[PDB]
């Protein structure tokens, strides 16, 4: 059948496991909420603290679909079951589908409310294929969907930055600020067609990924620990005179142990610290822009993003670099909190010395070198599952160092509105009719997967639930689980999130 | 057609009777209620009386049907006229259907209520094919469905018990309540994929069972009364000194009648006493569980589970272990409360005396013994159908001591929920749309029956309504009846409900 | 070939999964 009072589709979910992909498969309830009016604005964000950054952004009427984390598409067993059991994995496709849609009707006598349902409303719903727009997705953000199904998933609204506030502010003078201004693109998701949806009506996405593996693998040495010790080595030392204290210049055979090697350690910036107060986007890396005239108010600051994790690789000195999350919005300065850990992985710690002819000195940076060999971040289920690296003429490596992902064209986000509905007055306008919608997101997504054999003979290393530890209201319950009141309680630091890359070996 | 205002499927019902199979088929009014908003939580269920067994639980938004009663599936007429008519039947199948399905959308005013009914709206239905989850039903529990038709169903709340609350209280120390705390499993329902339907839409669900025959048929006589007591026999008796009071030794020839059997009698539990105060699960045998350490408080208890009746067979001596049960939720301490009977069938009564040299001395246990013989628990019109035979490496026999009977895969039961509908806040959340569900469920199940025949002469036994009474306001109307006041008069005592198992006869 | 001075066979392990 067809029409009113025919569900679209049913639920979905449960994932799969085969030794040649995994099949994850996830469904939600989500609602958009009418932001913004129907109209744009700016915004012109900041808090103030006036000397703080005050992007001015834009806002739209538009709410997304974010679908990038592993922990949405992950049960806490599902990882751990592909963790503890594959080398490595990408998620090979993607399959998203709105369907069962309502659309409520918000009325307001005074205090309460009433929804009398409604009939014969839309729902636009527009995809990028193209990756036109400045598609909102940012690799850690919130939300995306909730990690637990049966959680209502209330969207976010669409919004972008279309220039950097400062310059452009702009100061007196200038045509060096009034260009940059002037050409300050605008873009809008009406344009390119999209389909509108009554509630009968649903709709299907797909998406493929052209994607690197992300690989759960450890390496018990460090690259340049692999020859045999027991081996003499044909090679020599020579050694400058010390000018002070003593020991003359000699020349030596290199021990059979500790012999020299190539695979310099990957990059890092460690020189740097975060500077000043919060909320004033502290990098301790600011990127920035600085055009040749321009003007800028106190900034620094103020301009430009913070690079953050430097890091990447290169074991840190202290918490400033360590990364930190809250996994969750309620989360206070101190709560919430989960700081990243080091794997104990030998890649993947990477100090580097130099010094001094006499003492080694750890040394700020180490920039790209031709042998360098670093282990992308181990992530977690916590962790955004892919970014998008932007287009450019020219680029490096491009390894995050947020683990996550880079690929030429992400997922396209999924973009929905509530289609205005006006209503007449004498003014006229502006006045439109108070909607919501709720329906039901299936992203069902397979993972190219590959399984992993290796000759160790010791039991190695998996992911146990005795990491886990018991927590929420009365202590009862241990870590993945509701409390009696139930919420879900959150896993504390870093190992309750079991991460990819502690796990299995590899040979180098 | 198809859509709203089409209804899906009709009522049915009326059962069948052929001499192969006896086609039962029912249709009831539910209602789905939104329990437990839609969180899950836990509830750590118990009474204070804090000493109780505070068993932690978990409840879920579902709900679900439970089929599993005879006095479901068949009238007093057709019961009584299998009983009768029958030696044996086992339920060969099982086909249920949900239709007609209806979403009121309850509003409050303040007092009152208003059902705007509703459209776009929607039920999540679940079924078990696989009995993952931890599958509500238990034999007696409560409702099944109401015995009577037109009596609308009230749907109960599914939970499951995680873990034995005690051992992982847990207290101080302790590592050995850690686990086992760590390691409580969570399930949901959301996972694998289900139905959801509007109005229009419905749902069918069918169920195969290998099962056993519950057999209708009595034994005149005990199996160690078979032999034809004219016959002299071959055989000797020697009894050792009495030493006390007097006549020593003798060997004699065994009488030609009261022969000497093999076919020990069934095994029981006599021993034990039912343990303190009620609603602290006094059992008389409790099985718990005692790890090698962990910790526990008062109890026994407490923890485990009373074993109930023991019994099996095995004539009891008081009422304490002759089950019993209310036969409604209004029951009170003694109201309602039909207590079970002996049949008075021969086989099926079962004591064992063993001693002295001089007395016989009924003996308690009686465990498990080559030769035994026992007849299945004779059940009657209310007892359930079957229960599932947990999962396990070894195990004994099977007869489980409630008559009923053993599956390896019970019928699944089918879950269903309200499928949350949220509506937007500030905050935001958490809330959502107050709605019911409303339908109807055909329940027909097809029994593998048989008939009898047999060479005796005489005319055996029947269930009359002359076992039944009268009852209910003034005395009118006699006991499956209404009332004036319309109330179905329950049966009282055991022979009103008419037992299998007391008719007929059988040769052994 | 066969006799001695040729192996009967090799050795073997490793396991599959």
């Amino acid at each position: 059948g067809s029409g009113v009072g025919i569900s679209t589709g049913g639920w979905v979910g449960g994932s799969y496991f085969t030794d040649s992909y995994v099949i994850t498969k996830n469904t939600r309830q989500f609602l958009v909420k009418i932001q913004n009016n129907h109209q744009y604005k700016t915004e012109l964000i900041s808090p103030s603290t006036s000397q703080g950054k005050s992007q001015r952004c834009v806002s739209t009427p538009w709410s997304y679909f974010n679908f990038n984390q592993y922990s949405s598409h992950f049960s806490p067993q599902d990882w751990q079951r592909l963790t503890n059991e594959y080398k490595r994995f990408r998620p090979k496709g993607m399959h998203v589908k709105i369907y069962n849609l309502q659309i409520k009707q918000i009325l307001s006598n005074g205090a309460d409310t009433t929804y009398n349902n409604d009939l014969t409303a839309g729902v636009h719903i527009f995809c990028d294929g193209e990756h036109a727009y400045p598609n909102a997705t940012h690799p850690w953000d919130e939300d995306v969907m909730p990690e637990l199904p049966y959680q209502t998933w209330y969207l976010f609204q669409y919004g972008y930055i279309p220039v950097i506030h400062e310059l452009a502010e702009m100061e007196d003078s200038n045509a060096v600020e009034k260009a940059i201004c002037l050409q300050i693109p605008f873009f809008m998701l009406e344009n390119s067609d999209h389909e509108v949806l009554r509630t009968g009506e649903s709709t299907e996405f797909t998406f493929n990924f052209d994607c690197e593996w992300i690989n759960n693998e450890r390496a018990y040495i460090p690259p340049g620990l692999m020859f045999n010790p027991l081996v003499p080595t044909r090679r020599a030392q020579y050694i400058r005179r010390n000018n002070n204290p003593q020991t003359a210049e000699s020349t030596s055979r290199i021990a059979p142990y500790a012999k020299p090697t190539s695979w310099m350690t990957g990059p890092g910036l460690l020189s740097a610290q975060r500077v000043g107060p919060a909320t004033s986007d502290t990098g301790a890396w600011m990127v920035a822009v600085k055009p040749e005239n321009a003007s800028i108010d106190t900034g620094m600051s103020g301009i430009g993003s913070g690079f953050d994790p430097p890091q990447g690789s290169l074991a840190p000195t202290n918490l400033e670099y360590k990364i930190q999350w809250y996994q969750t919005p309620q989360g206070t300065n101190n709560n919430g909190n989960i700081i990243s850990n080091q794997p104990l992985s030998m890649l993947r710690d990477q100090a580097l010395f130099r010094g001094n002819q006499t003492t080694y000195n750890l040394c700020s940076d180490v920039w790209m070198f031709p042998n360098q060999i670093w282990d992308r971040y181990p992530i977690t289920r916590e962790n955004p599952i892919w970014c998008k690296k932007p287009r450019s003429d020219k680029h490096t490596t491009i390894d995050p160092f947020d683990g996550s992902l880079a690929m030429d064209h992400p997922p396209g986000t999924i973009f929905i509105k509530m289609a205005k509905i006006p209503v007449p007055s004498n003014n006229n306008a502006d006045s439109y009719l108070n909607i919501y919608c709720t329906g039901q997101v299936s992203c069902e997504i397979v993972w190219e997967v590959e399984r992993y054999a290796t000759k160790n003979w010791r039991p190695e290393r998996r992911h146990t639930t005795f990491g886990l530890g018991i927590g929420g209201a009365d202590n009862l319950n241990p870590t993945y689980h509701v409390d009696k009141n139930g919420t879900y309680i959150q896993p504390t630091t870093w190992d309750m999130c079991f991460p990819v890359k502690t796990n299995i070996n590899k040979v180098l």
